[PDB]
């Protein structure tokens, strides 16, 4: 017992910035910093925008910051807490049933603001920044309007489905893929993100 370890956090190693006319990815942290950092729960670099990129030890992943929530997928990281200013921060939000949690979100982060457009016609933003039409088809699926590899989307989920305003429709979740090919998406739509709160 004596030897007996603590689960490392949650650490943002970066960003997807959609600010502009050109979606990209920056990273913030390298790998020795990221795992001291895992450690310790300690993050003094200043957070900024909605989306991060976000690892563990064995994933890298997306959360994006909803109604002051940063949100990802139960999936990525599990119960972990996430490293901040302050140390490791617990979980706000649980629920493996939907695979989503939450911590409060980072100061200095922005939050997207849930969609009131009744919008249909989604973006999907990928852990490489790309941003890629997608359908709805239902409450918590859509379609890729353009196919994609499904190791395309790897380490996406946690990432944004937007409406063409920029409004957060959901969190993405998982590919169904043919052959490799991944043609629909599965994610937690934003109301149930209301409903966890
Ligand atoms: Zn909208």
């Amino acid at each position: 017992m004596a030897s007996m370890k603590k689960k490392g956090s949650v650490v943002i190693v970066g960003r997807i910035n959609l600010s502009g006319d050109t979606a990209y990815a920056q990273q913030t942290r390298g790998e020795e910093g990221c795992q001291e950092t895992s450690q310790t729960g300690r993050d003094k670099n200043q957070v900024e925008g909605e989306v991060q990129i976000v690892s563990t030890a064995t994933q890298t992943f997306l959360a994006t910051s909803i109604n002051g929530v940063l949100w990802t997928v139960y999936h990525g990281a599990g119960t972990r807490t996430i490293a901040s200013p302050k140390g490791p921060v617990t979980q706000m939000y649980t629920n493996v049933d939907k695979d989503l949690v939450g911590w409060q979100a980072p100061q200095g982060s922005r939050s997207l603001t849930p969609c009131t457009c009744g919008s249909s016609d989604l973006y999907l933003v990928t852990r490489h920044a790309d941003v890629i039409p997608v359908r709805r088809r239902g409450d918590s699926r859509g379609s890729l309007l353009s196919p994609r590899p499904i190791s395309y989307l790897k380490g996406s989920a946690g990432g944004p489905l937007l409406c063409p305003a920029g409004h957060a429709v959901g969190i993405f979740r998982a590919a169904v893929s043919t052959r490799g090919v991944a043609k629909a998406v599965d994610f937690i739509p934003v109301e149930s993100l209301e409903t966890t709160m």
